[PDB]
């Protein structure tokens, strides 16, 4: 089961990812979680990354399409994963078109922007699993600290008021036409195409995603 999430940064993909990954038993790749762990890390590759992220603007796509690369030759990767926020611009789809790497299906979050900069404010990141957590939408089970871990939890700093804006407009540029993109996959039978309202609540997201997937 391979399975791509499209949507605004802050539209609910990787909290839908963990119900994903749960049902069908796959590893999430996600993109963000591996350039904050490189960041950890404190690599050449986590040095450079950091300004970027923190700018709200796309790593390049040479240094991502590595990165996936790398990591989908895994062996946990062999029967399936879920790409999250991957790709996130035409040449990264077009890289992993190339390789000939098909997926089952490609999920499309839709949030209005207006929509994730009041979401964006609350939002708490769990960074080494990459969980994240809403202070009002989908608290922690214990104030701070990561359900699973009870490690402590973070505001990201790419998700600060400015950073945010930013952000929404690399999106409409660079990434949304990735609706297109795999829409045209999906009606030439390479795919299939799902497209949710991202802004109804966790569970009643997650109940849409059980009906429509199997
Ligand atoms: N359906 C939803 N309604 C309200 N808030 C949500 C919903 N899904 C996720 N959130 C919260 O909004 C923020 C963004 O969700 P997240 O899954 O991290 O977005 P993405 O992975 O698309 O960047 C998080 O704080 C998360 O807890
Ligand atoms: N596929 C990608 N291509 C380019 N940059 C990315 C990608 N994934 C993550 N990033 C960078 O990491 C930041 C955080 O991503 P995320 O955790 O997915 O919201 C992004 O705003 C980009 O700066």
């Amino acid at each position: 089961m391979r399975i791509i999430l499209l949507g605004a940064p802050g539209a609910g993909k990787g909290t839908q990812a963990q119900f994903i990954m749960a049902k069908f038993g796959i590893p999430q790749i996600s993109t963000g979680d591996m350039l904050r762990a490189a960041i950890k890390a404190g690599t050449e590759l986590g040095k450079q990354a950091k300004s970027v992220i923190d700018a709200g603007q796309l790593v390049s796509d040479d240094i991502i399409l590595g990165l996936v690369k790398e990591r989908i030759a895994q062996d946990d990767c062999a029967k399936g994963f879920l790409l999250d926020g991957f790709p996130r611009t035409i040449p990264q789809a077009d890289g992993l078109k190339e390789v000939g790497v098909v997926v089952d299906y490609v999920i499309e979050f839709d949030v209005a922007d207006s929509v994730i900069v009041e979401r964006m404010a609350g939002r708490r990141a769990h960074l080494a699993s990459g969980r994240t957590y809403h202070n009002v939408y989908n608290p922690p089970k214990v104030e701070g600290k990561d359900d699973v871990t009870g490690e402590d939890l973070v505001i990201r700093e790419d998700d600060k008021e400015e950073t945010v804006l930013a952000r929404l407009g690399v999106y409409h540029n660079q990434t949304a036409p990735l609706i297109a993109y795999y829409g045209k996959e999906a009606e030439a039978g390479n795919t299939q195409y799902l497209k949710f309202d991202g802004t109804k609540a966790v569970a009643e997201v997650s109940a849409e995603l059980e009906k429509a997937l199997a």
